[PDB]
């Protein structure tokens, strides 16, 4: 299959110029070896962006506390995303 | 195993039975996937308005791409893992 | 003055005229409040699914409170400003 | 007026124990001097939480690039929040 995605990621600012490129080229490499096709890349260099967000969500709210393995969450993950009855879902793990 | 907290929202539209089955259905998945459900809270139907305020500094990278889920999935995985990635987001049009 | 980028979503429900007025109405507010609109993009009606992935470390503080907006507003302001606050979120039920 | 709110904030982990309390007591102080009423506070101490979020939003999407003063954004801010036609709005500034 194939969908058009847009992706943003942030590299911590402590990383050294050469390392940077290595990681960067690395991730594009990661995308490519799997059939993905990169149409364009932008590098904004180091930035400090403040974001404020505001949303309103109405629905039947459910909260779960769970001990699980990585494998488990993806299953939950996967199935939540497809089901039209689930608007939004969120996961916090301790690290 | 890790501790996890999991939040999800159910369409305001859904009915009692459908709802009821759902919670059950999602409950099973976890557990049949070897997870223990420490605790559950049904907060019922809520309209919550929220405001997120955050500041993130670093090297910003943005890609437009054509990919399937696995390529994406994999990527996600490695970003999650990689130490020098603070954050990342992916969005597709349905 | 600062550079700002501003995103907003319009109910899928809204009609052409209502929509049209809206964009206009919000456009005016900024400008009558002395803002210059560098550029505008109408992406039309989109269904975008998104996934945010982030890790935040620090001292976590959580409060349940009864307050009006100004008390909140003020607080927000000072958190935004204070140097040792990485992030903060506020949620109310409508 | 008065509404019930819940608030979360994170203090950077570099801050020193005594400073901590000072800030903390400070912010409660901030809430109180303005009629707010704190019913409960929890301190989880220093934590590293990973969050993954997933939502789906359908609506007419609008993007603006703008040079504005603080004052301006709040006006935008305020009016967006109330209007039932605006589901979600977001603001990025450079800092
Ligand atoms: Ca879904
Ligand atoms: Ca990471
Ligand atoms: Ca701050
Ligand atoms: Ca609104």
């Amino acid at each position: 299959a194939m969908r058009k995605y847009e992706i943003m990621y942030i590299i911590r600012p402590g990383v050294e110029e050469e390392a940077q490129k290595a990681l960067v080229e690395r991730f594009a490499g990661v995308l490519t070896n799997n059939g993905a096709e990169i149409i364009n890349t932008k590098e904004w260099g180091k930035r400090r962006l403040a974001y404020e967000i505001n949303d309103l969500r109405e629905g039947f709210y459910m909260i779960l506390n769970v001990n699980a393995n990585a494998e488990a969450i993806n299953e939950f993950d996967r199935l939540a995303k497809i089901n039209e009855d689930i608007l939004r879902h969120i996961v916090v793990k301790e690290e």
